[PDB]
């Protein structure tokens, strides 16, 4: 009702994106009544998306984070975040139960759609900068999107993209705030 | 009584050329002191339905006002239609028309109605949106509050754009601002 | 009386020292929702060095740093650019009476954003974003906040101020921009 849904805020990795927890996904849903508050960053520790070299490897420059909810709003096993530490906030930590029910921190079905013959609409799309090691001459484009995923009732997933052609660069992430309205 | 909002449909509610050519999708979230705020834009007929720049050089930005009474009603001399402007009741709005809405309204310490005094620029928040939901096609969305003359409060959104578009559907992306509220 | 709100109070009334005393009012506002702090941010110059941008007469002016330093208990420290005087919690437009001794949960978490230490620097604890002088669409600034990253504090919320173009008589006065941080508690 105006708790906190989120991913603690260590640095322990709990997301697979090329291999298994090769980065900390930082994400912090708040609830504001109809809107939720939502705080985002990234960092890769390992694999494939750890150290971008576009000079060695110029086809790496997007990936996407997926995670999928039910019916009731817990977690699917499919998404690229853990399960393991996705819960309601209770100090530093979460706690000591999975939580049941989640409803109020999905994306509103009515305002963001799933796919279907109707026609897409582009609200359903949050746009962002955020920048790598914090550098101002480093950013990266974080495209969010509500509701678009199949074999799932809610979804909220996160596409990270540049187009600059970065030389040695440790993919770790400054934070961005966006919202989105809830499904109750 | 947390959430003033047009609804999350896709029913045009808004006039900017011609007679309800837009959805003008805005919710405003109370939370204390600070409005949370969240607006996008689908235009579906008329003059900027479909934006071509090489046809229509001088069609490159346009502007959608809400105007509000001391009691922060909506009047309708704004762009957006008062029918569909409500406060929150599940998906939709409360079946009567809502009488005292100053807790929404825009602080008026912080953003000044229009007057002979000093005008800062605190009182606009820039943003961009995208069009289609491409990330090369951005259009800028200036937001303004207590700038209009005429009443009390108004929270003005223009639309804007420096790149030549052809035959691109003014259907924006999602962008999320916020304010002082005056109580 | 409103403890949901730290705030500078959103008048006119110059409350922050950049080069000179009092030369600029900082307007934040702090809105506890929960573990997370909505945060509304805009500046004013109205004297001194930054007040009239000339990069042509002074090519090195281009940055200046507001720091907000904090203690154990979240109380202002008086070696920030920002003055306790008015840094305070909300009643009505103003402030209340007293000056206040706790304010833990408007503090940016430790956890997520740690104190300069021997530990690996992670980029999560700066926001970036753009405000516009003037309100001009062509006179951007970047403003650079970060979180708990100045030593001789328990906590800091640090505004950069910055510009790249060459600006010729422009009044340092910007827009707004709402940004958000995870809370200490
Ligand atoms: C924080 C920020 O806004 N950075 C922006 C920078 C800076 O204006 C300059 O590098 C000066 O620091 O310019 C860019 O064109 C770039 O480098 O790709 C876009 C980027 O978003
Ligand atoms: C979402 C986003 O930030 N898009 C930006 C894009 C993309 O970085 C590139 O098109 C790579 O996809 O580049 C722009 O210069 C442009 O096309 O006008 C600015 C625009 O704001
Ligand atoms: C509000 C906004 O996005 N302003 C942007 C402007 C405008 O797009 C153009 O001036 C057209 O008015 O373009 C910039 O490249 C510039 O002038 O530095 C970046 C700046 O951020
Ligand atoms: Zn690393
Ligand atoms: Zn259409
Ligand atoms: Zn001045």
């Amino acid at each position: 009702d105006t708790r906190t849904l989120w991913t603690t805020p260590d640095t322990s990795p709990n997301c697979t994106i090329a291999q298994d927890k090769d980065s900390k996904l930082t994400l912090v849903l708040t609830k504001c009544g109809s809107q939720i508050l939502a705080n985002v960053s990234l960092i890769v520790v390992a694999g494939k998306y750890h150290i971008i070299n576009n000079k060695t490897n110029p086809k790496i420059k997007s990936f996407t984070i997926k995670l999928l909810f039910n019916k009731n709003g817990v977690l699917l096993d499919n998404s690229n975040l853990g399960k393991a530490y996705w819960n309601f906030r209770s100090g530093n930590s979460n706690v000591s139960t999975a939580y049941e029910k989640a409803i109020g921190f999905m994306p509103n079905l009515v305002a963001y759609p799933k796919p279907s013959n109707s026609k897409k609409y582009a609200r359903d799309i949050v746009y962002g900068t955020i920048y790598l090691g914090g550098k101002p001459d480093q950013p990266a484009v974080i495209k969010t999107t509500f509701n678009q995923e199949t074999g799932c009732e809610y979804s909220i997933t996160f596409n990270f993209s540049w187009s600059k052609t970065y030389e040695n660069v440790e993919f770790e992430t400054t934070s961005f705030t966006f919202s989105y309205i809830a499904q109750e």
